[PDB]
C-alpha cells in the first residue's frame, strides 16, 4: 500500500497544470462570456497531449495507463476555468479515441486515428436517442445490412461536440432484439449524404460546450466503416463508458479542489462580527465536509484507476467514483456559493457558474441512479 | 384547529392566480431570455393590489393580514415564471412600503405612502454594506445630526431595485455604538445632490430583477424625511425583514408547488424501460422528498403568518419557515433537475433557470446560518 | 385556518399528560429496569380513557375524532416514560378495539366491545406472518369455510400483546387469490382449542411490550365470530391500519417533545470551554434540527387527523405523517445522545433507550419505504 | 501509489481474523448476553499479540506500525462479535501501553510494559473529568509536587478498565495554567492508599466493556512513577488520542465489512412481493450507501496511518477518518436494521445490539464536532 504518486505521474500532473493555467486558462473569462468554444485552442490542448490516453505511440499516443490520463485530466479540471472546453476535450478522448483505438481494424485507425489524437480531426460519440438515454438498449436507429454496407436510419439527441466535430462514432442496430448483441458501432464523416447535424442548441451548464441532434436519413455506410465486429457496439459502448466514467470524472475532482482552495481563501478573509466567517462553526462545518468529500472521491477515483491498470475488475469500483464525484461535486457547489453569501452573486468569481458546470456531472455517462443499478448488480442485488 | 383558507383567502389567491397567470406570465419567456424588468408591466401588478399588503385603504391599501399577504404571494411564485420581476415587486412591499406605512409620519406617508402603494414610484431599501451584511449593525454609512437634518456618507451594496428606484429608504448610524438604538431610517429620492446610483451588475440568480450599489457623498438629508423616530432603524430595519421573511418568502413556496406539477407530470410520461420513470423507486423517492417538503414549510409558513395576525410572538417561527422554504426550495430544484435528466437542460423548460432562482432565497434577508442564530436565541441557548 | 386546540382539546391533552406523569410515569423506572408490563397499570390507563378513542358512548367510549385522539395519545407520549406499555396499550385501541367496532356485528359489539373499551379484556391484533410482512396479501394463513364456519390453519409473528392478550383480532385467507378481497378477520379468545400462543420473545427496544409467535392448529371458527363480511379482511386491516399509522404515530410526537426539553436543558446548564455548550453552532444547529423536525411533524399529524374528521381522503396525509414522525423521532433520538456525549451513556436518563424505543417506530403498521409506496400511489405513479 | 497490502499485512490481518473467529468469537453470545468481560479471554488475546502493538521486541512487542496495528484491528473488528472486549483490549493497547512505550523512563518500562504487553497487567487511561471533556485542559485534578513526588488530588470520570485495571495511566495538573504545559502523566497502581476505584457503571452500548469513576484522596505519587517530563502530559495525551483514534477505530470498519456482508445475505434471501427484497431500489440504495461508506472510511483510515508510518503530519487525516468511521458505522447499523424490518428486533442476530455498540465511536477520543475543531485548525480557519 503507497498514497505517493510516482516521480513520472508528479511530472503528468504538474505539466498538465501549467499547461491548464499558463495557456487554456488564459482569456477563459472572455470565451466564458460569449460561449464561445475555440476550436484552434481546443487543438491546441489536444495535441498537448489531452487527446492521447492509453493510445499507442504508433498513433501519435502516449500510452498512459488509467491512473496516469484521470492525474492529466484532475490537472485540466484544477487549472482551468473553461470546463465547457475541457468536457468537450474529454469527451473526444474517452468516448471516441479511446473505442477507435481498442476495436478499430487496422484499416480504421491507420485512417483516422492519429488525426484524432493529435488535434487535427474532432470526434463526437453518437449513442442516445429520444426513446433511449438510461435504457440505451432500447435505441431504435437501425444499420439495416445491405450490399456493400448498411443502410443508415434514426436520430440521437444531447450529442457533445456535434457542431463542431468531422466525425461521427454512432451506435446503431443491427438486429431487432435489446441484448448485448444487437448494437454495432460505425464510423461516419461530417458531409454524408444524409447525416443532417443540427445546430447548436444552447445551455445554462458547461454552456459553451456545443451539443447537438442528428438526424440520419437513408445514410450509407460502407462495410469498412463499422468499428469492431457486427454486434459489438453494446460492448462497445460499454468500455467507451468506462473509460468516460472513470478518467472523464477526474475533471470534476480537480473542480473540487480549486472550488475548495478558493472558499478556504475567502473564508479566512470575509471577517463579520469581529473575526473571519471561517471561525464560526456553521461555515467551517460546511468546508470541513467539502474537505471530506475531496479527499474521499478522490482516493476511490485514484483506486479504480488503478484496479483497472492491474488488470482487475474495476466496473463497480468506477460506478461507485462516478456517483460520488458528481454527488459530491454539486453538494459543495452549493457550500461553497453559500459560505460566500451575496458575494457569491459575482459572474467573475464564478460560483455560481461552477456550479452550473456540476449539475450535468450526474447525468452524463449514465445517471447516479443508473451507477446505483450497477453497484447493486455488481453486489448480487440483481439475480 | 382548521385547515381550511377562508373563503375570502380563497378568493385572494385565486384572483392573485389569475393574475400571475394570464397577466405576469404572458410573454414572461422573453423577457426572461432578454434579462428585462418591465417597469410597465411592474406598475400593472402593483396597482393591481401586490404592493398594497397591509397598508389602511386611506393610502390606497387592502389592510390584508401576514397570511392574506402570503397567499397572494404564493399564488404569484406558483403563476408566473419571471420570479425576478415578482421578487422585485414584493421587494418594494414587504422592505420599503410596510416600513413607511408602520414607522413614517403623517406628512411622510402623505406625501410618498399612495405613490408607492399604487404602481406610481418604485423604492429600494437600502441597508447592506461591503463590511455589514450578517452583522448589519456594523454598518458604517453615517448620517451626522446638524442644523435642519444630516450629513450622510457611505456605501450600499446588493441593493434590489437600486437601478430602477424612484426612492430609498435607507438606514445609517446616527450614533458610533453598535446597539441597537444607533441606526436611524431616512427616505431619500432618486436625483438628490451627492446619491449615485451605481449601473445594474448582472447575475444569474433572478437575473433581470436588477440591483446595484449606491453612494452617498455628503448628502443632506432634511429632518422631514427621517422615518420614526432617532434611533428606530435598528427596530425599523428588523420589522421590515420579519415581513419580508414571511410574506416575501411565499414566493417559494408557490414556485415549488409549481415545480412538483411539472415533475409529476414528467415522471408519469416519460418511459425507459418498458414504464413510466415515476415507477422506479429512485425516481419516486425523490419526488416523495419534494411533496414532503411542500407540505412541510408550507404550513409552517401559514402557522408564522397566523400567529403574528394573532398578535402573537411570531419571531423564532418566521425564521424557521424562512429556513425551510429556501432549503426546501434548492433541494427541489436538484431533485426536478435529476428527474429529468438530459431533457433538465432545456432552458424554455427552465428548470435550471428554475434552481438559479432558488439560491438567493438561503440568503436574503439574513443568511440561514443567522435564522439558526435567531432560533437559537429564541431557545434560550445564546444566554 | 386556526393553530388553536379547542378548549375541549386542551383539556383532553392536560388532562391526558397529568394522567400519564402522576400515575403511569411513577415507578417507570423500576419497571423499565424489570422489563415489566404491569397489566393492572394497563388496565386502569385503558379504563381511564386511552381504550375509548371513537367508540360511541353506548359501549363506554368517549366518542373522540382523529385529532382528539390523536392529541391524548401525544400527551401520553410526553407524559410517561414507559412507552411500551403505551405502544402496549395504543396498539389495543387502534388495531382491536376500533376495528371491531367498526365492522364487527352487534352481536360481536355487545360481547366484547364494551370489555375492550374498558379495561377488562386486553387484545391483540395478528396479520404478519413469516412471508408476509409488507406484502401482507400474500398471507398463507387459512380459514377454510366448512359447516357451522370455518377451520383455522396457519402462523402470525411480531404479535404485540400476544402474551397477555384474552382475545385475539386474526386476519385469513377465506379465498385463495392476493386480491382485496380474499382475507377475512375473526375474533378467537384465549384457550380456544388449537390455538398455541408462544411465549414473550425479548427484544431491546420496546423491551417491556409483550410480543410473541401464535400458531393456530385445526381451530373451528363460529360464524358468529368473524368481523364484518367474508372478505372484508383486506378492508379492514387496511382501515385499522390508518387508525394506527396516525394515532398511534401520535406517541413519537409526544416522546420529541420531552426529549427537546430535556436536550435544551442540558445545552443551557453543561458548560465546557467557558460557556454553555448551546453556545457553539455545532451544538445548537442540531437542536435547531430537533425543534424544525417536531414542529413540522406535528403539524402534518393535526392535519392529517383533522382532514380524516373532515371526512375527506387522508390515506396520503397520514403515509406522509407516519413517516415524517418515524423518521425524525430516530434521527433526533442521535441527535439528543450526541448532545450529552458521555453522559449519555446513563441508563437512568435514559437516552440510549428512548432511541431504542423509536427504532421500530420506521417498522410497525408498515415500513417507511412501504409509506413512501403508498404515497406514490396516490401521486399517480404507479399506474 | 498501490492497494495492495504487502504479503506480510495480509497474513497479520489473516492471522488476527483466524484469532478474533476461531476464539474470541467463540461463546462470544453468552458472554454478551451476560455482560461478562472474561479477564482470562482478554489475556489470552493480549498475549496473542492485540496488545503489542509498535512496541519493540524488547518488551515483547512486534515493532508494527500504525497501518499494520490497524489492520490487525479492522480483522478483529470483523471476526469477533465481542465488540466491548475488543474495545477494552485496544483501549489499553492506544492508549496506555503506548504511551508508556513512547514517553516512560527506562525504569518505569522496566517495570511495567512488558507485563502490559504480554497479557499479565491490565491498564486503564484516566484523563477526563466532571467539568473536563471535550475541554480535557480544564482538568481540575492536582498532583502538588512535593519532597519525594506529588501529592494527588482529583476526579476521573468514563474510565475504561478501572474496574478490572491493574495500573492507571492519570493525568493532572502539575502547574495551574490551562497551556500545553500543565499537565503531567503518572503511572499508579491499583491498592495505592487513597485511590479509590468506584464499582461498574453499567450502559446498554459495549454494555460489557466496564468503566466507572475513580477519586484519588491525598494519593501520594513517587517521582519516579511520572511517565515523561513534567508538563508532558498534555502532549502524551495528544499523542496518545492520535494512536487510539486512527488505530483503535479500525475495529469499527472491521464491524462495518461484517454488517455489510449479513446484509447484503439478507437482502438476497428475503423475498416479498415475489422477488429478494434486495431488488428494490428503496432498498438497495442504503445497501450501496452503507457499501460506498465502508470503501471512503476505509481508505481514508489506511491513508491516515499510512503517512504517520512515512513520519509525515497525520493530525488532520486521523481526526478525518476518525470522524467518518463513526458516523458511516451509526448510519449504516441504521440502514442494516431497516433493511431487516421486523426480524431485526431478533437478540441472537444482534442488529440492534450492534447500532448500540456503535453509537459511542462518536464520542471516545473526541466527539466529531472536536474532530471538526481540530480539522478547522488544521485548515487554518482557527486563525
Ligand atoms: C453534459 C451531457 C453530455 C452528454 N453527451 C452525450 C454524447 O456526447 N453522446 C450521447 O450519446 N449521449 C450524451 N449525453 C446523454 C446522456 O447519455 C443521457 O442524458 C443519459 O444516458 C441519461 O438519459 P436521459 O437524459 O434520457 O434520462 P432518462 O433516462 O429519461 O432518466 C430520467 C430519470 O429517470 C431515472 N431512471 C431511468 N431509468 C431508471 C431506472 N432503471 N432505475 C432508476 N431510475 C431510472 C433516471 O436516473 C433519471 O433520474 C449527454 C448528457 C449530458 C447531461
Ligand atoms: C437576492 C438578494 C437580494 C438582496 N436585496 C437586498 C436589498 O434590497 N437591500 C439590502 O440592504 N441588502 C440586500 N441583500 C443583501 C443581504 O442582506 C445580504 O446578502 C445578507 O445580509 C448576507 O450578508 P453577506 O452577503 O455580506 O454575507 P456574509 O455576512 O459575509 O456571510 C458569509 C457567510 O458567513 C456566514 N456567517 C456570517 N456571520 C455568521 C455568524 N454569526 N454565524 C454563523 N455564520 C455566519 C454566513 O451565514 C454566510 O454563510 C440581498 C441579497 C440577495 C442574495
Ligand atoms: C414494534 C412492532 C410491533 C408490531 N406489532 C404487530 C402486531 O401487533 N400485529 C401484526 O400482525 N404485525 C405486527 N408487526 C409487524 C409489522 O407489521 C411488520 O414488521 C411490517 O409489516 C414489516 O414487515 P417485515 O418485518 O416482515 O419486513 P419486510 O417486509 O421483510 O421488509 C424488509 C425490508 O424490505 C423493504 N421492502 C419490502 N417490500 C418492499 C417494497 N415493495 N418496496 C420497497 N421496499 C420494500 C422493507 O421496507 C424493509 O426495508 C410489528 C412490528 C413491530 C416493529
Ligand atoms: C465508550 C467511551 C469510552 C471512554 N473511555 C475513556 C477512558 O478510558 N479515559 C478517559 O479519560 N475518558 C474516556 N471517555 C470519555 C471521553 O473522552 C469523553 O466522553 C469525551 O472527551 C467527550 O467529553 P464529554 O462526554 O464530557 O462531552 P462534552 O464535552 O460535555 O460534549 C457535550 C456536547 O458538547 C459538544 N461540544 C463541547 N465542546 C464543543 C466545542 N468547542 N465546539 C463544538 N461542540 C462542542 C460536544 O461535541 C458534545 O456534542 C470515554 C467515553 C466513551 C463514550
Ligand atoms: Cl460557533
Ligand atoms: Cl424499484
Amino acid at each position: 500500500m503507497d498514497f505517493n504518486l510516482s516521480n513520472s505521474q508528479s511530472d503528468i500532473y504538474e505539466s498538465a497544470y501549467r499547461f491548464a493555467c499558463d495557456v487554456l486558462d488564459q482569456d477563459a473569462q472572455t470565451r466564458i462570456s460569449q460561449k464561445i468554444l475555440s476550436t484552434e485552442l481546443w487543438k491546441k490542448a489536444a495535441a498537448y497531449g489531452f487527446a492521447h490516453g492509453p493510445v499507442s505511440h504508433q498513433f501519435g499516443g502516449s500510452e498512459l495507463g488509467a491512473l496516469d490520463t484521470a492525474l492529466m485530466i484532475e490537472a485540466l479540471g484544477k487549472g482551468s476555468r473553461d470546463i465547457g472546453l475541457s468536457f468537450s476535450l474529454c469527451a473526444h478522448l474517452c468516448a471516441c479515441v479511446i473505442p477507435l483505438y481498442r476495436f478499430g481494424s487496422s484499416e480504421l485507425k491507420d485512417k483516422y486515428l492519429e488525426s484524432l489524437v493529435t488535434g487535427k480531426l474532432i470526434a463526437a460519440n453518437a449513442a442516445t436517442e429520444p426513446d433511449a438515454g438510461s435504457d440505451i438498449y432500447n435505441m431504435q436507429a437501425t444499420a439495416q445490412p445491405c450490399e456493400g454496407g448498411y443502410i443508415l436510419n434514426g436520430k440521437k439527441i444531447f450529442i457533445t461536440n456535434a457542431p463542431i466535430a468531422d466525425v461521427f462514432i454512432i451506435y446503431a442496430k443491427t438486429n431487432p432484439d435489446h441484448g448485448f448483441l444487437g448494437v454495432s458501432a460505425f464510423l461516419i464523416e461530417k458531409g454524408t449524404p444524409g447525416l443532417n447535424v443540427g445546430e447548436v442548441i444552447p445551455k445554462d451548464c458547461l454552456s459553451n460546450c456545443p451539443w447537438s441532434e442528428i438526424v440520419f436519413n437513408d445514410i450509407f455506410i460502407p462495410q469498412s466503416q463499422r468499428i469492431g465486429m457486427e454486434g459489438a457496439g453494446g460492448a462497445i459502448f460499454h468500455d467507451s463508458m468506462i473509460w468516460e466514467k472513470g478518467c472523464l470524472s477526474a475533471l470534476f475532482v480537480g473542480g473540487l479542489a480549486r472550488l475548495l482552495e478558493t472558499t478556504l481563501e475567502y473564508a479566512k478573509a470575509r471577517q463579520q462580527f469581529g473575526k473571519a466567517i471561517g471561525q464560526f462553526q456553521s461555515v467551517s462545518n460546511r468546508i470541513i465536509d467539502m474537505k471530506l468529500r475531496l479527499e474521499q472521491c478522490r482516493l476511490m477515483l485514484y483506486r479504480a484507476c488503478w484496479k483497472h491498470d492491474q488488470g482487475q475488475d474495476a466496473e463497480a469500483d468506477i460506478a461507485m467514483s462516478k456517483l460520488l464525484i458528481s454527488e459530491y461535486a454539486v453538494q459543495s457547489g452549493l457550500d461553497a456559493i453559500q459560505t460566500f453569501g451575496g458575494a457569491a452573486m459575482d459572474q467573475e468569481l464564478g460560483l455560481v457558474r461552477h456550479l452550473l458546470n456540476m449539475i450535468p456531472s450526474r447525468i452524463f455517462s449514465g445517471t447516479n441512479d443508473i451507477q446505483k443499478e450497477i453497484i447493486a448488480r455488481k453486489l448480487g442485488l440483481r439475480g
